[PDB]
Parts: C-alpha cells; structure tokens; sequence
C-alpha cells in the first residue's frame, strides 16, 4: 500500500515561484518551483522541488526546451504541476494551447507520473475567477484527474484574493495551491502595484489570509517579469528589496517550531 504525499509540502504552506530571493527566504519555506521540469537552483537545496510541464513546446524557445527535458526525466517527482496559463498568449510568456491539445499532453506525460505516485496539480489559468478553459478541460476524458487545483492571484485587495479562492473551491472542490501571486490592478490594463506602503500591507494581509484559509495548502511569491520595478523581491544591487523583506517577515511569523 503506497503512502500518499501530503498536499501541504513538509508541514509549511510557504514557497517561492522563481529563485532570485530563494537564499534569503529558504529557512521559512518548504518548497519552490521555477516553471521547469526540474527546479535546480543550489539556493533551494533541501526544500521540495516541485516539477512543471509548462506547455506543448510550440509557443517559444524555452517552451520547446522544457517539453524535451520533461520527456527525458529519468525519475518521478513528489509533486508535478500542469500547464502555465494555457488561456493566455505570448512566446515563452503563457502556454497558449487549446483544451484538445492540453488533454493529449496531460494524458501522455502528466497522468503517468501520477500513476507512479506523484501528486498532480491542475493547469493554472491567467483568467483567474473568470476562467472557462479549466472548466472545459475538467469535463474531458483524463486518465487521472488532478489532486490540487493550481491558481494564479493577481489582484489589488483582499476582496479580489478571496473571490479567486471561493471560485476555485466552489467550482472544483479540491485543495488549492496559489502557484503565483502579486499585487496588480488587474482590471486596469494589468497595471502592477507601485506604492511600497500598500504593497507591504498587501503582502502581510495575504500571507495571514492564506495561512488561516483551510482550502489553501500552498502559496508562492513570484519574481516573474512584467510586474514593475517595486514588486521584484531583490534590488538591482543584489540585496533583499522592501517587497522581499515584507514576504520574509510575514512567512517567519508562521515558523515557530
């Protein structure tokens, strides 16, 4: 009888999306991802490295490299996530694949990893609570469904964060992982927050909300590009930024054993 993976990695919700701030945050995290099949920054050594199949290998240089690396994995990860934003476009930005193409990749490459014991994460939607892609994908013939629903939260207040959580719990009825989050005026041409005071409070508030919410089992601060000059967790001189320090101070509140 095989032991199942806990859907919170190694007793802590907190993780990182990317590795620029990983050395500074490590001691208060359990896990990280880097959008690749095999997260390998040496800054993460000891944390749970969560695998991803980003896309279908026809929407960018890195997309094609990552599909080939996923096909060549000699091993089964403890946790694997599906596609990054198949409902958005842009070469090496979002996966840009239809539901039919998603089903074929999921059944050929992701479901067999789950048969060998990996915990499976859904594809993550750029449309947030307005998605239709995952609703259609979930109605298709999948050889194995997902264990945790992956979500991206790009919102300017905690009302928007809560509306994303409620939509994905009510609709899919599985535990959630927030696999990327950042403070963004999403309805106003995707304008990233730029007020340091507001960002520091938003970070503090969102970590508290996630830690208290029974349906959120993991979360991860993103360092991806396109989020303005204030959100990045590392300054141009290499030092931890004020935004990076707000995350460090929030996740350390929940690390007391």
């Amino acid at each position: 009888e095989f032991a199942q993976h806990p859907l919170t990695p190694n007793g802590r919700k907190a993780g990182s999306a990317g590795d620029t701030a990983l050395a500074f945050w490590k001691d208060h995290l359990s896990w990280w991802h880097d959008w690749t099949p095999a997260p390998s920054s040496p800054k993460g050594a000891g944390l749970v490295p969560v695998s991803m199949l980003w896309g279908g290998g026809n929407n960018g240089q890195k997309d094609a490299q990552r599909l080939q690396q996923f096909e060549h994995l000699n091993s089964t990860p403890a946790y694997v996530m599906g596609f990054n934003e198949p409902d958005c476009s842009g070469a090496d930005v979002s996966a840009d694949i239809d539901v039919n193409t998603g089903v074929s990749l999921w059944n050929s490459l992701i479901a067999p990893m789950g048969q060998k014991g990996a915990a499976l994460g859904s594809p993550a939607m750029c449309r947030q609570k307005d998605e239709s892609w995952l609703k259609q994908f979930n109605q298709q013939q999948l050889t194995k469904s997902w264990d945790f629903t992956s979500i991206h939260i790009f919102k300017s207040d905690m009302t928007g964060v809560q509306a994303d959580i409620d939509y994905y719990w009510n609709t899919y009825q599985k535990p959630l992982w927030v696999t990327e989050f950042a403070c963004v005026f999403d309805q106003n041409n995707f304008t990233p927050c730029t007020d340091q005071n507001q960002i520091n409070q938003w970070i503090s508030d969102i970590v508290d909300l996630f830690e208290a919410n029974e349906h959120v089992l993991a979360y991860a601060y993103t360092d991806g590009l396109g989020l303005g000059s204030v959100w990045p967790p590392v300054n141009s001189d290499g030092s931890l930024s004020q935004s990076g320090q707000a995350y460090l101070n929030a996740i350390s509140k929940y690390h007391s054993r």
